[PDB]
């Protein structure tokens, strides 16, 4: 599974893990994401719709799943399959968020 | 490796296989046995259902279930039993997830004890 960690305790929920296969699926490397919000991967044509339920979502501490077209490091679009899952403490506090992308095939 | 991750987070979890009748878990973080007081011989190929109880909302229960028959996530917080009995608020989470033409093959679900200090 390709998945990336954003810790909830930082502004604006910066990547802080990202999985070998994110690297694999959108060019980008390790070092040129961790630190940065995972938006990067959104462009022109990405339904900001989505992109709002997504923030609402990630606002509130609360699951999103859906699918929404996102860009790889060379501009190739995507469809991804993306889950956006929150980790809490022990009292409820959202303290990161797990993203999990899938990218459909083309079949 | 996702399980690494995970366990960096000292997050309890379990694994479920959409593909087989009924949704088996197919593997449980050790933490589960910590947090449920069950092993993984009595969880394993079993449905996550057995923490539910008397008191558990059905509600809720209701709203996991359609989550999961429709391959979509879910979150809330729902009242589960440990082995011995005891009750305690699992706040929990259940993600599905897909194969590249947008089949859910597995879920994972993540549990937290809430503390007796919230
Ligand atoms: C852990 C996590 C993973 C995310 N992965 C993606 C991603 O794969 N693709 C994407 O377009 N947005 C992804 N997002 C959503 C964006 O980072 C951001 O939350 C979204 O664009 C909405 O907020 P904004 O309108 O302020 O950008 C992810 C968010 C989190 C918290
Ligand atoms: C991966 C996964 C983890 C789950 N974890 C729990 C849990 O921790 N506590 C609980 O009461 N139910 C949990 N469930 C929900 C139940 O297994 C079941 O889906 C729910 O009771 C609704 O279906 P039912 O009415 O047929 O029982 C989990 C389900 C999945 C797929």
């Amino acid at each position: 599974q390709t998945f990336v960690v954003s810790d909830a305790t930082q502004p604006h929920c910066p990547i802080v893990y990202a999985s070998s296969g994110f690297f694999t699926m959108t060019g980008y490397s390790s070092k040129e994401i961790v630190g940065r919000n995972c938006r990067f991967l959104q462009g022109p044509d990405t339904d900001k719709n989505e992109v709002a339920k997504i923030r609402d979502c990630v606002k509130n501490g609360k699951s999103y799943c859906g699918r929404l077209l996102n860009y790889k490091k060379d501009g190739t679009p995507f469809w991804n399959l993306l889950t956006v899952t929150p980790i809490k403490d022990d009292q409820g506090n959202t303290i990161k968020f797990i993203g999990m992308q899938v990218e459909v095939s083309k079949y």
